[PDB]
């Protein structure tokens, strides 16, 4: 569980700064769960 922490930091400063991926963050969502399967 503490991973899914782990993607917010990931994707925080990122998006912080990025005014262009207001779209793929769902597929983000996705891959999300992919990594708790590991």
């Amino acid at each position: 569980d503490w991973l899914k922490a782990r993607v917010e930091q990931e994707l925080q400063a990122l998006e912080a700064r990025g005014t262009d991926s207001n779209a793929e963050l769902r597929a983000m969502e996705a891959k999300l769960k992919a990594e708790i399967q590991k």
